[PDB]
């Protein structure tokens, strides 16, 4: 094991092993400082989670977030560096640290403090279909993808993370209707609206509320057809929406005038109202708008994730052992 330091910091008392050093206040489920890794020549960012272990609640979701980190090992997917605990035994167990790459901007960062170029939005749109390709092949759903989620360097490289550094905004319309049974397409849908944004500078869909949402959705894609309208159950819904006078569907290429019309097709294929008929990841990706980026060899998928876990109902001292057995596990990158 490695030797371990004290040190007050914003009324946190943070203890870490003495490989990390200058630890500084990033910002604010726990804190972040950016520290200097001295095995590496490195910065990183140090997450100290708060009372991990708070609630059944906190401390599955303690687990999850530990159980993920371990499993993303992907350019385009904030993975981990490190994980540690200054307790000694499970008895003592109760903080948890998280070490990742120091991210420094994420993608609203940009966005607004610039116009991007098409060949901007081709890398940065790519470099996320990329990484929630291998995302969807571990069959998880990410189900928050907005630009507070998403880092991005001053080289515009790009990773999708778990938590930052409005939702709404980029939620898919059967998510607001509380539909359940959302397939890894809700993502894309997201995408496609962070896609819209980066092409526009504007927020595609800047919906007030979940109501007022589905109304500038409606307004874009149109009204759905006589297909669609027969899945909804929802008797409110469905009067909510035929209520809303037929709409026609705009014609994306007048919305997106001026973009690359490959990147207007693209589009179309994201912002589909039919989950079912939405394009896939992988499918995009060999859409032609990335042709200058797209490589099949160099997209790959990832190992299965056992999630089973979520499917538990367990005591706090449970989920804290696994958690436990997690971290002593951890095996650190190359
Ligand atoms: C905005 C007004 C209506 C939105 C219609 C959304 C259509 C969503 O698509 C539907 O989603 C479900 C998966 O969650 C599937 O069970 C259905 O097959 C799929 O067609």
């Amino acid at each position: 094991r490695p030797t371990f330091y004290r040190q007050e910091l914003n009324k946190t008392i943070w203890e870490v092993p003495e490989r990390y050093q200058n630890l500084s206040p990033v910002g604010s489920y726990g804190s972040v400082c950016a520290a200097f890794d001295t095995k590496t020549g490195l910065r990183v960012a140090v997450k100290k989670l708060s009372r991990p272990f708070q609630s059944i609640i906190h401390a599955k979701r303690t687990y999850r977030e530990l159980r993920l980190l371990k499993h993303m090992k992907h350019e385009n997917v904030i993975g981990l560096l490190d994980v540690f605990t200054p307790a000694r035994s499970l008895e003592e167990f109760n903080d948890v640290y998280l070490v990742t790459h120091l991210m420094g901007a994420d993608l609203n960062n940009i966005v607004k403090c610039q116009k991007l170029t098409d060949d901007h939005v081709q890398f940065l749109i790519y470099q996320i279909l990329r990484g929630l390709k291998y995302i969807h092949s571990a069959d998880i759903i990410h189900r928050d993808l907005k630009p507070s989620n998403l880092a991005v360097n001053e080289d515009c490289e790009l990773k999708i993370l778990d938590r930052g550094l409005a939702t709404r905004w980029y939620r898919a319309p059967e998510i607001m209707l509380n539909w359940m049974h959302y397939n890894q397409t809700v993502d894309i849908w997201s995408v496609g609206c962070i896609m819209a944004e980066l092409l526009t500078g504007r927020t595609l869909f800047p919906g007030t509320d979940h109501i007022d949402q589905l109304k500038l959705i409606l307004r874009l894609v149109g009204t759905p057809g006589a297909e669609l309208l027969k899945k909804i159950s929802s008797e409110s819904a469905r009067n909510y929406i035929q209520s809303l006078t037929q709409m026609p569907k705009m014609n994306f290429a007048n919305v997106f005038i001026g973009a690359n019309p490959l990147a207007v097709d693209l589009l179309e294929k994201m912002l589909v109202l039919d989950s079912d008929k939405r394009i896939t990841a992988a499918q995009a990706l060999a859409h032609a708008y990335f042709a200058q980026y797209h490589d099949p060899d160099d997209e790959p998928v990832a190992d299965p994730y056992d999630q089973s876990f979520e499917s538990r109902d367990l005591l706090i001292d449970e989920w804290k052992s696994l958690t436990y057995d997690e971290v002593i596990s951890f095996v650190p990158p190359p």
